[PDB]
């Protein structure tokens, strides 16, 4: 059947803002995961999880009589597709169960380790997401294997259709370097937002960076992907090692044997995938990965036998019974115990990519220091564990159960508790005549605000205005902000907030995060009175303000807006439309397009654009709320061009006189190309729309100032 | 960006059940468009729509200076993608606004069309959707030129993003038939439900077929494809010789000139296309079609001049200057003005098409009783004007403002008014005691009630319980709905009927219809009592009854169900897969992917199974309305495999003992194959969900029910 992306494939794609609705949802409206997860027996749940671990099924028995490994490399994977880039992927949404991601060849029989998990999830049903108890599940292997986890938290709501991410423009799976779609260009430059070396992987290629077994070439990659999963050196070869002290790979015959993955399995199958002709086509004569190797003494037991190996012998280069490239120590014992047959021992073996840990030399120096100190291998562990698996978590808020660790960690962004009594309504009141009787106009007051809260993302639910992060390095100085402009808004404010809260009594005070947002309101409202309407905007207080030493400068950077189409900014020219990139900055938002439109049309006439651009200001009453933008943008008497000095501007001119009226860039203009944009610019553009279109405006604009108030839910 | 699509591209495909959410709307949850529409004036619309017919704009000047033609075509082309099959296409939900439509061939400068009218859909708003503008526009073209239209109803909502339609499989636009994705086969039969010759056309080739300019041969392709849009020689004869009484067609030059439809225009187009570089590129140089025809020597004005010229001239095979094959009168002179220049005449012209209705012998017969019968042309064309319009829109409760036509129509599916009290409360109980005294049993009650109310389609409001059609020819024989079992069903309600309708005073009695439907509500409180739960099925009255002379049984055809997978029932052997049309009739439904899984669980164990087929069947208590399905259907201790004597049968059998458990359909086992059904199917398969799912049923199962209820709406 054709459909309208075989007959436009570069058209813009909407759908991706109006998935997880609730028409796909078999929740009810209501359904308060939380709640759920809050009554939850989870000491129940872990006993139950425990007694799973040695309980082999026939249909995939278990390695060594225990489970451990596999699920450990269950939850390490549901984590490991993470991008700090975009915050997408992570354990926090269970897509390891929906298509790509199930069928991805680097989650080969991991459909197997979630079947496991089946009777576990019916018994206790709505109370634990398949989100939190693949994690769950890992902590579980870890702890029932001697290793003591540094906490867990639940709180991870399951979904219920896969999320869109761009994985990379490859056709073919785990496609090498430099074919037609390359994610790869220059100087082994991987393109952003990717965070894996070829389609289908987590992080690298086990053999090496495109399938050459050099270990100082395989480190190179695995710093750069780990870096653009928020991991440093110290957290990946604590993670490397840590994981590749459990259980083993799988690869006992040719890759050939191994059939269709998940989503293209025949319906018997029942969701499973990766039947393999070899042999029996589970346990002994498994095929995972098509490598072979099992790296410690005692892969179903803590030890501290992954450095011992690495550093205490020689390794040379071989070939498993699949014909992939791994290494195996020259002149050893059979000292490593077999899967399933006791009267078997192997050599110690290694992929090249744990050769990295030993041929890095700044990793080099990190696997000493963990060899010679094991307790600080085991801490350091740990607690990359636990950030790997609740790095796309947001905000501690959030963090749900009775095992949730008590030290706040810097990269969790974390906001100082309040210890005060919050301003009220009448407070809000004065604040508000304050800030519009000291001169700040409608277009500063908005443009802060937005600044402060737009840096918000649902992928990962870091950002937002809570924190006051942009008084601080280095969102004070993003190019996207204004620093100049911004610095003079911000003394005003504190002069504001200090003459308040020199006047209150009994402890009150107000932050200078609910300030930003509070006189960004005043803004909006002073804007709907100048054109005629009688508005008051909702306002939460209970924001506090985080310090510089509470906020990572590094990790912050990755939220820095490079285009932001509700500013009319971009920071570059980029390979991506401009309209696309705005509907992805939507989508991280949160927005509708119904929204994503007002919010828009409001924004331009509100006086938001970077530098004060004209580009779609479509009116002749900047600062005043009104559907200016719908209606000029929508009028036929005008007639658009690209400039000749740049197509990505647009020249509006009468058409009957041919004087320029209006300029415009790709993203004012696609409200009026796209179709399905069009016709929700035609509501807000027509005669009856001056007051849905205001009200509709105040809806979005506080949604998003509070996008990130978990404080509140 | 490489999609879920892309890498499995046969995989079922449940996105088209989450369309139309509340996330893609624009209007409040509370918008009621019909409330709106019966505030609008509709005589001040007309008026501005009368004044707009001769109002050109420089940007597509009017042809004869008067927009009527265009717009004529404009609102055919908006109803004439309708197909009977599946009542997809049509004017109902204004998708010619949308991809693909918008950009279809042969609705090439429509968009010119559509927004002249943007001035006026400005002005009035939300109070008339763009859907019922479009018919409306149409409608005042042809009285501002003299014809008497039958009628106008408003009502038709407007949607916000595409439908998911099947137009077919072709890559590449106009396809000539024959290709790889064929349309065609056998004796030049058209695939169902596919209602045109080649992609991108609404109905035929204005050439002939495949291009081959033949009046004989065209007339088969006419007669096939308005058969397939519901219109009979009669009315197709009225609606094309009635459309080519006005205006003309635009084929100044070649077709290479003409550039990007509007999906593949660039931005600054702003939603139009077909831009050419010919001359001015509009008004005299004018390219659409390619055709350059105009029929009448009164373009602007009803007549009876199309006729008289198709049969008082004789015709000579000439071309266009773009190219294509059109009729040119022998020696005639020149009587035909030109659309903009007063000082030139053209010889009347003709379409192959429109010589069909001269030389097929059946369509000659009608035209020349048209030709000598005039008045009975115009009554004929307005009549099917009126259905081709409204063919979509359902019943006549859905019919809004001062216009509608008083005359019920066979085609309407009339239901007669109801002139007596309704049951209430009290009476539904003792009818559903009754029911069940009787000694119907859960199985026949429930398969009876689904069999009346599941005819229902959302696409042209269609079918479902009201009427008590089931009780009539067609659907009394069809063989999905057992004709035998059904009779007797019906003979034992019917007498309940008539006892329950003997004993009553005031002139309260119940209808047939709404007996059925109650009865079916009687059979799922049964079960449920059968599984512990105490509910209430909720009920409303207000169904009648139908008669069979209100039912044209030719119609009725199109409604059999050939595939019906919540009755485990495929009438033969398809191409598409059993999954693909059970989704495709849960569209029709309006049912979400949530709403699909838990009525088929129920309907598969309360006994609605087409034979009693033990198919699906997963339970051992039957009748009793519970979510073991499911819990049978996810067990992993089950494994299955298809049958050696069919391929979509499967086995499913103990994986310990070999022992048979159960068999399944492909209809079945979807549930526990696709990865997004079964993370629904789990959900109804876990140890807390029993009142979940009994409640989640009763829903679903009431929606159904109350699908063409729109007296209550
Ligand atoms: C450079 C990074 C890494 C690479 C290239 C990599 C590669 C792999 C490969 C190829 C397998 C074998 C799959 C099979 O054939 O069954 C595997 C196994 C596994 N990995 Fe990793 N790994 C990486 C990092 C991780 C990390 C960060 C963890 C966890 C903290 C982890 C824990 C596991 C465990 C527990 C197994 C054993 C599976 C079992 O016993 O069934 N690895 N690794
Ligand atoms: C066999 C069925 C039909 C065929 C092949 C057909 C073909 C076409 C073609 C090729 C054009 C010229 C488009 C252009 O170049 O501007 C057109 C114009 C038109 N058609 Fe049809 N037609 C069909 C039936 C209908 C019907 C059923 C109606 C309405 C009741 C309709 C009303 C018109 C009108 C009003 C125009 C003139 C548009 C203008 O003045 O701009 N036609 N037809
Ligand atoms: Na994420
Ligand atoms: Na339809």
């Amino acid at each position: 059947g054709t459909s309208n992306r075989d007959w436009w494939p570069n058209q813009l794609d909407l759908s991706i803002l109006h998935r997880h609705s609730s028409l796909s949802d078999p929740m009810g409206k209501d359904f308060n995961y939380a709640q759920a997860f809050e009554k939850l027996d989870l000491a129940a749940v872990k006993r139950d999880l425990h007694a799973l671990m040695t309980t082999s099924q026939d249909w995939w028995p278990a390695d060594f009589g225990h489970y451990g490994g596999l699920f450990i490399r269950m939850a390490w994977h549901s984590a490991g597709t993470y991008r700090t880039a975009d915050g997408r992927g992570g354990a926090g949404e269970g897509q390891q169960r929906f298509a790509p991601l199930n069928s991805w060849p680097d989650n080969a029989n991991l459909d197997k380790a979630r079947r496991l998990l089946w009777p576990i999830k019916q018994k206790y049903g709505r109370a634990i997401s398949w989100a939190d108890l693949l994690i769950l599940t890992g902590n579980v292997a870890l702890e029932s294997m001697g290793f003591k986890t540094f906490g867990f938290a639940g709180g991870r709501a399951d979904t219920w259709e896969p999320e869109d991410v761009y994985w990379g423009s490859e056709k073919i799976w785990l496609e090498l370097s430099g074919g037609p779609n390359s994610r790869y260009s220059g100087d082994r430059q991987l393109e952003n937002p990717l965070a894996a070396v070829q389609m289908g992987l987590i992080y690298v290629n086990p053999e090496g960076p495109d399938g050459n077994p050099d270990p100082v070439a395989a480190a190179r990659d695995i710093r750069d992907t780990f870096a653009r999963m928020a991991m440093n050196d110290e957290e990946t070869v604590a993670l490397i090692a840590g994981g590749h002290t459990f259980g083993k790979t799988h690869g006992a015959g040719p890759a050939s044997n191994v059939g269709a993955e998940p989503e293209a399995a025949g319906i018997e199958a029942q969701g499973l995938g990766w039947k393999s002709a070899y042999r029996t086509g589970k346990g002994a004569d498994a095929i995972t990965s098509g490598l072979e190797v099992t790296w410690t003494t005692t892969p179903t037991q803590w030890s501290h036998n992954f450095f011992e190996n690495l550093f205490g012998y020689e390794w040379e280069l071989t070939k498993s019974p699949a014909g992939a490239h791994q290494w195996v120590a020259k002149g050893a014992d059979a000292v490593i115990p077999d899967a399933f047959d006791p009267s078997k021992k192997h050599r110690p073996t290694m992929l090249t990519t744990d050769l990295s840990l030993r041929f890095d030399p700044a990793y080099e120096k990190i696997s000493r220091r963990f060899h010679e100190n094991p307790e600080q291998f085991a801490d350091a562990f740990a607690r990359a564990w636990f950030k790997l698996t609740h790095r796309d978590m947001g905000p501690r808020a959030r963090y749900l159960g009775p095992e949730v660790p008590a030290e706040v960690l810097l990269w969790q962004d974390p906001i100082p508790a309040v210890d005060h009594p919050l301003i009220d309504a009448a407070d809000a009141a004065e604040l508000k005549a304050k800030v519009l009787a000291s001169g700040l106009t409608v277009s500063q007051l908005v443009s802060t605000a937005w600044a402060a809260a737009s840096t918000f993302r649902g992928s990962d639910k870091r950002g937002g205005a809570n924190g006051a992060r942009i008084r601080l390095a280095p969102q004070k100085d993003w190019e996207a902000n204004q620093p100049e402009q911004l610095a003079a808004v911000l003394e005003t404010l504190e002069a504001i907030r200090t003459a308040f809260n020199g006047a209150q009594r009994g402890g009150k005070q107000v932050s200078l995060a609910d300030l930003i947002v509070l006189a960004g309101c005043a803004g909006v409202e002073q804007a709907a009175k100048n054109a005629g309407h009688a508005v008051t905007v909702p306002f939460a207080p209970g924001r506090a303000d985080a310090s510089q030493e509470q906020t990572d400068v590094e990790s912050m950077a990755v939220l820095e807006p490079v285009a932001d189409g509700f500013r009319n900014y971009l920071k570059g020219k980029y390979r991506v439309p401009a309209e696309v990139l705005l509907v992805d900055k939507a989508q991280l938002l949160t927005l509708s397009a119904p929204e994503m439109t007002v919010l828009l049309g409001g924004l331009r006439v509100l006086g938001a654009n970077v530098g004060q651009s004209r580009h779609g200001v479509f009116t002749a009453r900047e600062q005043a709320l009104t559907n200016d933008f719908f209606v000029n943008l929508l009028d036929m008497g005008t007639e658009w061009k690209p400039t000749a000095a740049d197509a990505d501007v647009f020249e509006g001119r009468d058409r009957a006189t041919g004087e320029l009226k209006w300029t415009g860039t790709r993203v004012d203009l696609v409200f009026g190309s796209h179709s399905q944009l069009r016709a929700l610019a035609e509501v807000y553009g027509s005669a009856d729309a001056q007051e849905k279109f205001v009200r509709d405006f105040v809806a979005v604009w506080n949604k998003v100032m509070n996008l990130d108030r978990f404080d509140l839910a």
